[PDB]
């Protein structure tokens, strides 16, 4: 029907989440894929059919490289065109994230799996299906790292995936642009800290932030979302935006 | 009366224009800076001031590096809180732009003055007078140049005064952050080409962008501003948006 | 005594230019291959030939999969058995094709050779090197000095070359307090692929800035030597670029 | 004969670790200075009794004036004088000092030295190069820390930025004349003068591969590789010089 549709990769929780809601806000019928957390997705979803019926569904998928995954980013947009008949946003935002010691219980090929196939390999290959796909504003935002060139020490598989999707982002806006489909970044510095993390940890990381000495709300991350599939970012492909409150620019 | 307020340098005409139009339609009133164009920037602020009566001022300034551009800059700002009595929003639009070609009517003196007094020193002075004047949103926008890594042939004093206005805009988001100040820019690849430009130099152009194969509007630049300067992007300092249609990404 | 590299892909082209100039310094080096044995042990004598007992060679399929690590592991330990130290590691093997967004390998093979041969063999290959470890140890990336103005259709292989900048200074960093430096040298356009028609070719020389040629191998592998010297013992984390200009020439 | 490169801010320092290093290399040098007299004319004294007429001194003020281009003009043509050619330009004297944005030096002043020498010079210095114009090129010392720069030093930022530009532009309108253009970026070199020991120490221990300072010999390094026939190819590239500093997050 007449509502826009997007897909928003690991949407069940934290930013993922922010960003389907405000979509949702903004009057996108939205598909909520998850991996683990099913039962913060199917509460998602009940939430925004309550608000407006027909406009939520999930869809699960494991986003680690294998030679299935192909199948799983395909099917994932096919659920966009099986729920609503279209697929006009991407939201590339599911991610996993942990340190690879160069100098050292999972396998080293768990890790390129994981760290490579949530952050590169799977926004390729649903960027590929979105694409193919295709029959009106169609764009992809990926989730990006404003702090990629100075990046955490012992995390170089992660730091390789969101450059790679740097590249991606790249390439892709160039080659779709002919079908009028954008494609753009945003890159939070700190955001939501992980669930993990002590308090004096997250202090440690907002003190270094020269716009507030704090973290990026999830919806701050959401606003920088919105921006770029909307209207008003229709000349904009290519390019990444940082929502980083300045912590880039923050010498050692 | 409770409405912010902007400076806009440069307002009378094209970019600055579309700005000054934007940020009126926002609700802000504009100080409309210019320097030759007097007739289309009075004809500006009188449409505003029809719209919305006393929100729109123009001021006269040239912006060419000289022992008196501190106080000519000085008096811009000044006008905002004359005219308003607040002044949030400053954007750097106005520039001088014309090759200045290595090897062999104006002095290589004057084209230093002028390439690199108003797209470097000039808003280094404003953003100064702004931030010493300093529900609040205040932040500064610099029109950079998405081009700045691939430049055009003969235009090393352009060029130079373009970076220089990257390097101000992440020193001065470090340095106002604890004011509350947010510092941006807004690159543009190819918007607003001249009248008197051919239709088959310009046509050369538009056909290497690749979304959509034509220039940025002057609106859609003015687009960009206006998510930086809004509520939208409160925790954003620090970054430069391309609004360039790809071009950036094309090899030679 | 002498230092010793390896240097992967260094059968042919680049990486062979990079092997010997580094041999003609004074390096023992071990000259990695894929398919073309022939060619790496013609090498091998050749310098040999030059110093003897200075060269060897080691076979290793770069692709991703489950065997990559075991691979790279021994090819650093190649090193180790024949001469008893690894200075340098000279990533340089690399697949480049065009793997189209919109349309004969599948998709998982062309992230096998493209991802796998271009950054994570690199990235296992830069884990052997420094766990096996005065000296100046150090490691070079060939990088892509065109990786922000990517041709048409090479996604893969353009993500593949920005992951492999990641690599270069997220090692660099973890790296550093072992005193092994991680850089890259990025050409433009160097030696053409011997697929390329003539006519394509003289397109892309016409390009170049700089006397509208392509780089020799020898100029790139010169700037690879520079980075492995004791000139740039306080060099970690850059990446030269060596493409005669070729990245600041606007569409 | 010998070729022979200017060195500006050659007297002290890095310039001056520089300027010994090309002359070992080969060639006669130009030691220009504004302040450093001294020091300059020791430093040349130096050279010529290791190889005779191979250094020569040119004293310049490099802030920027409508009198700025007859001195980058004069200092390229006492290369010419003395050695009747002029392979090599170093642009390495630099003002630095910060300009905080809220508040001796007049902000007109302060905009003239840091702008002047930082950017200006070496676009004037270029010019005069190229117009007088086998391997000839050009290195702008740049600064590796451009993107996370120190607080409240916009102005030295801003010219710092505009170098970087400058490199760019004329690797690629000055190509086709076979003069190639380039950039060595230090971290932290040698620290300056006027700092305390302890604000040293504090950067020293930022740096990854050493915890200390470049040496000005280390940034030399990188200049002589940039102007020999091992660079040929390379053009418009900025080499940074700075023991992984630049990749350290806050
Ligand atoms: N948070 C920050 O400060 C920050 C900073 C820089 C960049 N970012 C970027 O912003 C984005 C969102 O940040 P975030 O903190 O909200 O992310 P997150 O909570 O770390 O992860 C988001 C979701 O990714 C999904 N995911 C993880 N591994 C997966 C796999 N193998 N298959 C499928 N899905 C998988 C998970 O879904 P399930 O829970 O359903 O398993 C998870 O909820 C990410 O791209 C991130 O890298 C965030
Ligand atoms: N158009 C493009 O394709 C493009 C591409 C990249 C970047 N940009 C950037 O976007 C901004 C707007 O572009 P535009 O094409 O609208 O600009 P423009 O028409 O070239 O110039 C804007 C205004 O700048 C003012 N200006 C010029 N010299 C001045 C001086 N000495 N003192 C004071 N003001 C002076 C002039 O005002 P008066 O007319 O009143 O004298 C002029 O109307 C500029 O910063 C530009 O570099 C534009
Ligand atoms: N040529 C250029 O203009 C250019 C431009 C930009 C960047 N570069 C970079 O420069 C480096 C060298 O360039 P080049 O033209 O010399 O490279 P190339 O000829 O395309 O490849 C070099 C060698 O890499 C090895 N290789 C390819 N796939 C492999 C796999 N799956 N397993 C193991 N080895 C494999 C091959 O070795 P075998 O022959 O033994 O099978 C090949 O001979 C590359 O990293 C490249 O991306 C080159
Ligand atoms: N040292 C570092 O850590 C570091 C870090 C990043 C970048 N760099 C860059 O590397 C280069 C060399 O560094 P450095 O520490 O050796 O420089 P420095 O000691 O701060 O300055 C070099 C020389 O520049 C000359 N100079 C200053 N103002 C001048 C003017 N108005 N006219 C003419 N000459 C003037 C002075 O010459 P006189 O003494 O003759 O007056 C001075 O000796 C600079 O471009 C610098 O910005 C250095
Ligand atoms: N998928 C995800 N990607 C990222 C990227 C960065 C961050 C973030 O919080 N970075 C600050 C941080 C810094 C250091 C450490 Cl050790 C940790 Cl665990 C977290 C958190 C996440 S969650
Ligand atoms: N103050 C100004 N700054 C700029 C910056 C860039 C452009 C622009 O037109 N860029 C594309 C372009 C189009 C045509 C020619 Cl001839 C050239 Cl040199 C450049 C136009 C302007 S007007
Ligand atoms: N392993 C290798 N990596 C690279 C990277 C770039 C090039 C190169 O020649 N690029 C220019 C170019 C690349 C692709 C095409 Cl289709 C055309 Cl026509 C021209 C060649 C190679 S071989
Ligand atoms: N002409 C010159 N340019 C530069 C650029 C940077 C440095 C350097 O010392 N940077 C480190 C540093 C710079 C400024 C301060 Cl306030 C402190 Cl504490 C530490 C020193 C110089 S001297």
């Amino acid at each position: 029907m007449e509502a826009p549709a997007a897909v928003v990769t690991g949407a069940a929780k934290r930013i993922g989440r922010a960003i389907a809601v405000k979509l949702h806000q903004t009057g996108y019928r939205v598909v909520i894929h998850y991996h683990n957390s099913a039962e913060a997705a199917v509460s998602l979803a009940d939430e925004l059919n309550k608000e407006r019926s027909n406009t939520a569904v999930v869809c699960q998928a494991d986003l680690t490289n294998s030679n299935v995954l192909p199948a799983s980013c395909e099917e994932i947009i096919n659920s966009c065109f099986r729920a609503f008949g279209r697929c006009d946003v991407l939201v590339n935002n599911a991610s996993a994230f942990y340190p690879t010691p160069l100098v050292q219980g999972k396998t080293v090929e768990t890790q390129v799996a994981e760290l490579i196939g949530t952050n590169a390999i799977a926004p390729f290959l649903l960027t590929m299906s979105f694409a193919q796909r295709q029959k009106s504003n169609l764009s992809i935002v990926n989730l990006c790292d404003a702090m990629v060139d100075q990046p955490c020490m012992a995390f170089s598989l992660y730091n390789m995936g969101k450059h790679a999707l740097v590249g991606l982002t790249q390439s892709a806006a160039l080659e779709l642009a002919p079908y009028g489909i954008r494609v753009n970044g945003v890159a939070p510095g700190v955001s939501l800290l992980p669930v993990a993390m002590g308090e004096e940890e997250k202090d440690k990381w907002r003190r270094k932030v020269p716009l507030g000495r704090r973290e990026a709300s999830a919806e701050q991350i959401a606003d920088a979302v919105i921006f770029l599939v909307s209207g008003s970012a229709q000349y904009i492909t290519g390019s990444i935006i940082k929502v980083d409150g300045g912590l880039s620019l923050v010498h050692a």
